[PDB]
């Protein structure tokens, strides 16, 4: 409950909970379903692009949520959600297939446990992609894709789930702008394995100014 | 008179690390915890009017209460240094930053008897921001906007502290701009998506090409 | 075994099973014979070209497996696999000898175990090599060689073979890279001193590449 | 006795016992008296555009912890101690506008006196007055460094060579002299100061007459 | 043996519960002898303005701590062991202008007669003499490679090729001489000398066209 949040010992007690039950390293899978990842990424600046080398460097905060009912807490007087160090608990192993930079993440890596399970990791990250950008200084655009999706998870272990102009987020001082963003679900199998990986392509749909 | 009295030290960090916890929001009574936060400029290093990309280095001046560590210092140090490493410190970021935030200075902290807590790192960070006008007379507004990136306004407040008089003193000599005017504002971002309101510092940094 | 993928008390008794079993620091010699280590590179991209200096910066899928038994199980009724942070591992100590950067880790870095003992690592990298870059703005292309092995074992302890799966070497390749890949080979090879009697077992990777013509 | 491999051991432990690496070794009630005096090495950028240079130098940096004292009438009279098991002062340049880039291994000597002495070689960018490199008399690049969190009741910071022994012959630049001055700073808003030392160095570019 | 894993696995915990990676393995109240030869892989860039080289080379470091050695009658004669797991040399080059970027795994050799081998891969720059780059006889670059903080009767550093075997068939530049050279210096400031290896790389630009 809102009037109890700010109840330091109740959050450092929570905290304490969430480090006894949480498994860092493991899958919370609940009910032998695979645990339903979704990622939502809100661009917030497009940097750089590179039309002989069809490469972007974007700046993009990625929404991650999933549940894990075991770090649940009856939150009836007490705090409904605490800010949680990411090394305390499991995260998805989340790579983006197109990729051609290390992931620089630019903010706190503190996630949001919320008294239900769910949880909430959004990072800031700055990353470099390789990505179609023909197009990008017409009036229709580019249409760059970055495929996200779980390294080593196939999709019995994983499933990630997804139409804006990220208006609310995306910088008025880029020499872009967003037309549209959109996500599809994607079921690849690869040829090292003979399990499928779930995956979302996110469509970034842009123009030069 | 006792500042150097290095037992003293010693037992008021051990006091500090008993009491400390760095992981959790030093929430005084039932009410968010009230972070100040200034930026005091120290050098502009790089600007690009094409890109809208600005490359600064600063103070960034932070401090908040944790009564918990707070100590009788009639006969014993009015203060000491801690790392933060033994500290909660808030989890601050800049909103329109397009680097991490390179910190300069050890990550050393001040406590004071009272509880009062002064972290300043001396940070270099790009950021994106407008450059339009920095080779005019008027020149440039960039604006930067800081705040706690996963607690919401009822967990922590992010205000400008009360001295913004000297948020270009420091400024290096030796920059090829200069500093107009510097105001740091109050300010509060919402999503149409969600209930939570995030409390920042807005800092407006009017700057030109010398 | 496939519909007890999803129990988690399982998959936490098999970390802890390999955990107490596993061995970071030890080569898992089996019968007093050396590690088969199996490495193949799948190209993602190739990102700079400097015909200046011979240097190619490039990015790779470092597709690499081995067994250790003693991490095996009986999955008739548990998982078939896991993932494992690979500093809980053994993983082979393995260098490109003409790279001229740090390895760098794109990916998780996790590997698979499999109940059987396999262990599948396969790190996303990106890495700049010293090699022939003449001829890449030709039909021909250039042909880069990396040689990849075990930087401190010698072929007594760790044998360093390729895969016989070439076909998807440049399958992952971007298709919107400035190059393209005309060939791929990965093939045994072996580096011998002339000061010592160590030999050490690479896979010498030839990679060949041109600029996409107009 | 200094290659007495059990004796230099229980000297590690005897300091790993008595050191205290987050607490300032203030004695008999007084400052840490800090000696800096930076030997410059490289010089290896000097823009002139925006007042930049990137240098390096070897920063010899001594202090006294009597607490680490031993007797070494029978024992070594020195070891090479890392430094994360020591207090070293929090020193930073006001200047500086890149981290410090450690390139030596991160050892400190303790000597049984108690004194320590510590020297990283550093590489680091700062801004400066570069204005005169190309003249006869030269730029002047001062350096300011004290403890960025300690005032002066608490560390005391304190320091002319033309650092021929140290400076590379291979430079494009050759140095004319460095000076090194006590510098005491205090804030309008508060009653403590800090002791900073003030480096000033004055040097310049080589073949400075050109056929353009 | 050497396959043996259980046996490897042994000699790990010995090696681990003998070792003290922070205190130097003297025997008989004797320097520490470290051999030290450096493999020249590639040099990636250099400036005859600047006097500045990028090169890649293996340090081939080796020493003995008897401390370490084991019977290996029926055991492995060698193992693998993680260098932070060792007592390693705290070498520098005194030239170096960048941190030494290892660019491979951090693992030593340890021999049963507890001789220690480490070879790390290092990309690194350096401040030298690059004049005559462009020439038949070429330049010479010397790297001066000692114990930071060990002087002579604590650490001994000890050593002619063209490093045929290792240096890359695609550098642009080609090596006509390596040589190495014991050597020793000493400031004036202060009593103790530091042994040091002087590596003299005499090289030039592959294949150059010149004005006959
Ligand atoms: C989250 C924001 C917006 C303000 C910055 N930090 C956060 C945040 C909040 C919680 C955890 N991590 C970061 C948002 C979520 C949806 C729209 S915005
Ligand atoms: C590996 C893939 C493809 C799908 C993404 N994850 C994996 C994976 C599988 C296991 C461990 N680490 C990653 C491949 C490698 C070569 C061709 S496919
Ligand atoms: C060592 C080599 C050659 C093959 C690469 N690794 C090693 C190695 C061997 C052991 C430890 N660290 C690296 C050599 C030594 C002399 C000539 S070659
Ligand atoms: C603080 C300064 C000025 C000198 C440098 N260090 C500090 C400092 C002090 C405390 C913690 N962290 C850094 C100032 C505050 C107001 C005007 S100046
Ligand atoms: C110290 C030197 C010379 C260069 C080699 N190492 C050292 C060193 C010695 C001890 C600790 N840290 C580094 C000097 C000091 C004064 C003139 S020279």
């Amino acid at each position: 409950d809102y009037k109890d949040d700010d109840d330091k010992l109740d959050r450092a007690d929570i905290l304490y909970n969430i480090r006894q039950t949480s498994r860092p390293d493991v899958i919370p899978t609940q009910r032998d379903r695979p645990v339903a990842v979704s990622v939502s990424l809100k661009f917030i600046n497009i940097l750089e692009v590179n039309e002989i080398t069809n490469e972007v460097d974007v700046v993009f905060w990625q929404q991650t949520t999933w549940s894990d009912r075991t770090l649940a807490w009856n939150s009836s007087h007490s705090p409904d959600q605490v800010s949680v160090p990411i090394s305390s608990l499991w995260v998805p192993d989340l790579a983006a297939y197109n990729a051609i930079s290390k992931p620089e993440v630019l903010t706190p890596q503190l996630a949001r446990v919320v008294s239900d399970g769910e949880v909430l990791y959004m990072p800031s990250i700055r990353q470099r992609f390789s990505c179609d950008v023909s197009g990008v200084d017409t009036e229709s655009g580019a249409t760059c894709r970055i495929k996200i999706g779980s390294w080593t998870h196939h999709s019995r272990e994983i499933s990630v789930d997804p139409n804006s102009d990220d208006s609310e987020y995306f910088s008025q001082y880029s020499r872009f702008e967003i037309l549209d963003v959109t996500q599809k679900k994607n079921s690849v199998t690869y040829s090292c394995c003979p399990e499928a990986y779930e995956d979302v392509e996110v469509s970034l749909n842009f123009r030069k100014k």
